């Protein structure tokens, strides 16, 4: 994939290797994220002692607007697969642009579902896959950097069923036109679903789980846990992003 | 392992694990870097594309040196499990600070071999790990932020010496102050080298890098390069701590 080259980034063999790439990834991250507890405090708006100066909102906000606002000058977002949790936060560049293509539809970054990522992320996953409950009093820097990791990976994944729809939109012009202009969003979605192909994944999932940080020489990570994230956030919504982009693909 | 109370610290089995945790870092994030060429003009100070405002050194000094500064405010280095790259920029604080009791020798802070640790990361441990040499010049930021990752983990595990060697120095004052008197740096060097458990660290890296990254259903770091980073580059650089530190034990 060469998001200069549009024909190495539409093809599918090649999309599909990237997911793949992608749940590795995901996995290393909340491995990492498991050695410690919960922090709740890292959290929630305005702590008491976690108190930022000039500063509404909690210390993992701080820690994540102030990476992106870095990474914005330095072309983090101009990229076609990256998209921001601060959108209004990011600047300019100050670097030399580089001229990408353009692959998706001119709309491609208003779908943007982070903020739902981020809320998933600390309601249902930090429980499944912290250490233990509570703050951890000494970690707290150590806990906000893992978790923009962890949201850095799921929001690419996640986001990257744009380029997903528009791969598949081009595969079968005639029944997605049909759909789109129908609005048949259950037509979509049964279209872009395919059983066999997740069942796989998530037996790879499980068998991942079972040997990815354990010192083949007790287990990280709980495989129910994993495949229970993959099959109730990762995946859905991942097809709300797909359907939305599709929907508006025949739109200007 | 809790900075705040001592006895937890100077516990040689509470930092054998540590270390051994440490190791699953290293090796999710050399795999990680592994997907990116080896793009040398990240490395470049003050490269033509990569010209950056007020600023003399490369793409990757500062991307690291502004992430230091960030995270000292948030107390990062107030932690004594954490040396800076760049110790002239960080700042104090603004969160109330942590009062972490004096464990290591007042000097601990002045043993900083992170100048060391990224020129052999960017000379001898990248050309090892990278898909291929050459530039892609659209992950210039994605390799940055990939070589930050592996930069902090060699750099927290290499100068965990400092807790080594003064764990170690309080289980034999009699004979350390004896060869630190008269300077037998062979002989601290022999006294500190564990051997038969070198060899088992070596077995485990083999047996991990050939698990992980890898589909359990292609091996994405090769097992006697992983070996050789850990035999020539990390073991070894850690001693040179380990010594310094020991050197100037008895020096108030
Ligand atoms: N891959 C793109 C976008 C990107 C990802 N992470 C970044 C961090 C900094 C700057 C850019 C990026 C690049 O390397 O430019
Ligand atoms: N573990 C310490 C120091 C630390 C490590 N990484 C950090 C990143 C940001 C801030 C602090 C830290 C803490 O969380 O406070």
């Amino acid at each position: 994939m060469d998001f200069t080259k549009p024909e190495t980034v539409l093809n599918l063999q090649n999309i599909r290797d990237e997911l793949v790439r992608m749940e590795d990834s995901i996995i290393f991250k909340f491995i990492e994220r498991s050695h410690f507890a919960t922090c709740p405090s890292v959290y929630e708006a305005n702590h008491p002692g976690l108190e930022i100066p000039n500063f509404k909102g909690s210390f993992l906000d701080w820690a994540l607007s102030n990476l992106e606002i870095a990474h914005s000058r330095i072309r983090r977002f101009e990229s076609p697969d990256e998209t921001p949790f601060f959108p209004d936060k990011i600047q300019k560049s100050f670097l030399p642009s580089i001229n990408y293509p353009q692959i998706l539809a001119p709309y491609a970054p208003e779908v943007n579902y982070n903020d739902k990522i981020k809320k998933v992320y600390i309601e249902k996953i930090i429980p499944l896959i912290s250490k233990r409950d509570g703050d951890d009093k000494n970690n707290f820097g150590s806990v906000a950097t893992r978790d923009i990791e962890c949201l850095q990976s799921l929001s690419r994944r996640i986001h990257f069923g744009k380029f997903v729809a528009e791969a598949k939109f081009q595969s079968d012009i005639p029944l997605y036109t049909k759909l789109i202009k129908s609005k048949d969003v259950e037509g979509i979605m049964k279209n872009i679903t395919n059983s066999a192909v997740e069942e796989k994944i998530l037996e790879r999932l499980t068998k991942k789980a079972e040997v990815y940080g354990v010192d083949p020489t007790e287990r990280r990570i709980i495989p129910e846990y994993l495949v229970k994230i993959y099959k109730e956030i990762v995946i859905p919504i991942t097809k709300e992003v797909e359907v939305e982009y599709l929907l508006r693909r025949l739109e200007e």
